[PDB]
């Protein structure tokens, strides 16, 4: 479903770009301000895998009885879907400053740029409000209109609760794994990434069905965020465990002192010599104090934890998806589920 | 107007941080972050003058009839004149992250205070968020509900459309007074400023009021920009001619580099002897070569070109309040002319 959709998905950015940059060419006064929003939506909002925007995408078509999916209907899944995109990036630019990195998806970040630097605060910004003005140009006149915007507003809100919670928990330079705990990591993953991440295509993709129960939507994210759960949490395993080249990035939990899943785990399964260890090597740079916490973790045999993690979380998705998805089809959660397991 | 009723306004912001930080305590696994929220919302939403957000609640009474004016309706326009004042705090705090500030309203910046640093950019969105938040709680039932929602991200999206031509405009880096045109002065003032300081205000009261006219809106929306217009130029200019007792502020536009009307009127009444001296003393430190700028403003008798200019501007303003007030009071307007010049 993602496979050959994700072609006319990117091929739409150009259009949404030119509508962005042309309903505001009528005040040439703005002509610049104009052209370097454009420079950081082409940026920003491109070079990712777009799972979260085409899942908007590919739920509307399930949703939608095809003689309702004229060619219109379909501009406006594209529209919305992208619309998750921005809101995306415009998390990632701003997340990037605060955590001071270097680069994402491969490239610098945007705000690591020559002369950009904080500036990028404002370009940020601009990503969100691109989001609106996108729901207003395509979609004002529909009945799920105020639904979507109250659902982004709300995404948005939900995502920064979430990020505020991360910075309380691992204060950079206040190392303290005690704050560590399952309840606040189950509690910043909700927040901060299941919520935007899975429930909000899917949820944005119903009110465009005119599936707009609070009680489908209620049963939906009882599906969606526990996804989204297991989802961080073979993240954080992965980054650690994982191959770089099949993943196509480098773990760099550890030096940056992450409150992983594995870290969790690894301090509610070990000894006060094994807290020692880890309360001394975990945020370091050195590749040999690093080295020596993926050992403890191996030792306390988290990998194994997983892994029957992973299997128990599957059967739990699986009876959610039996229990919560009607009237909704379970294609809809079970695309997603094949993706992330 | 403001005299007496700016004490009811700062009086309801506790009930305002109440209800945001009450109606997520049903989470007490979040309640950390509502804690942080709280903190972001005392220090940064309070301190002001509440010029705009009073603006809304002296507006509403004006516009609408007393009998409908019951507690509820007042509760509301309170609630409204307080989102103002948080969309206020949203752009300051993080323009001061933008411009290094180091003080504002004469205390210490949020981001500057020990442990918030660069995390104040989310804090700055949860500032925004709470506006839309606020809206819900109290407008979700009422027929403006919509309108409010996309007024104010409309005034979002203009301010830093705005922000971003004023960033492009004096480049902290780029000492160019060439770009410092009157074209790109008015453009910067008219969507960085005058739209969320004046038409907003305003705007959100007539709404509240019934009065959702395209063309009264446009026709308040001629007078108001223009009033914001005249405010930033008076403003530039008692930065360096003001006197700071009065005022309650000192000035700084000649060490920022700032796209001043000074500087800008400066450009065009100056030989090439004139822009030499400027080009050379513009935007340094010393009090020896910023205190050389004020003199060859003076010389150039540019405190009698603004003079001259406050004159022509409030006959201009009069006869726009003449022209475009009705259906509206005119009193709706000459509350605001009052107190600006």
């Amino acid at each position: 479903v993602y496979a050959q959709e994700k072609q006319d998905f990117v091929q739409h950015f150009s259009q949404i770009v030119r509508v962005l940059t042309e309903d505001e060419m009528g005040h040439p006064e703005i002509g610049d301000a104009i052209a370097r929003l454009k420079e950081v939506l082409e940026y920003n909002a491109i070079g990712g895998k777009y799972n979260r925007g085409l899942t908007v995408v590919v739920a509307f078509r399930e949703l939608v009885e095809p003689r309702k999916q004229d060619a219109d209907s379909l501009q406006r899944a594209w529209t919305v879907g992208w619309c998750v995109e921005l809101l995306q990036a415009f998390f990632l630019v701003a997340d990037d400053i605060m955590d001071s990195s270097l680069t994402r998806r491969g490239q610098i970040c945007w705000y690591q740029k020559p002369g950009v630097g904080l500036d990028a605060i404002n370009d940020a910004n601009l990503l969100e409000a691109c989001i609106y003005r996108l729901l207003k140009l395509y979609c004002r006149e529909q009945p799920y209109y105020l639904n979507l915007i109250e659902l982004f507003l709300q995404s948005s809100y939900q995502t920064e609760i979430g990020q505020t919670l991360d910075l309380l928990t691992a204060p950079q330079g206040n190392v303290d794994l005690v704050r560590f705990t399952e309840k606040r990591y189950k509690s910043i993953v909700k927040y901060k990434t299941a919520f935007y991440s899975f429930y909000l295509p899917i949820a944005a993709a119903m009110y465009m069905a005119g599936i707009d129960g609070e009680k489908e939507h209620a049963n939906a994210k009882k599906i969606l965020l526990e996804m989204g759960e297991f989802f961080q949490i073979q993240d954080d395993y992965l980054d650690l465990f994982g191959d770089p080249s099949v993943t196509g990035k480098i773990g760099t939990d550890i030096q940056d002192n992450k409150c992983s899943w594995l870290v969790v785990q690894c301090l509610q399964r070990a000894t006060p010599e094994q807290y020692q260890i880890l309360k001394e090597n975990y945020g370091q740079k050195e590749a040999e104090k690093v080295a020596r916490v993926k050992a403890l973790y191996e030792e306390l045999d988290l990998p194994a934890v997983f892994l029957q993690y992973e299997e128990d979380s599957y059967s739990h998705i699986m009876a959610l998806i039996e229990q919560y998805a009607a009237p909704l089809p379970p294609a809809v959660f079970l695309g997603l589920a094949r993706k992330i397991y």
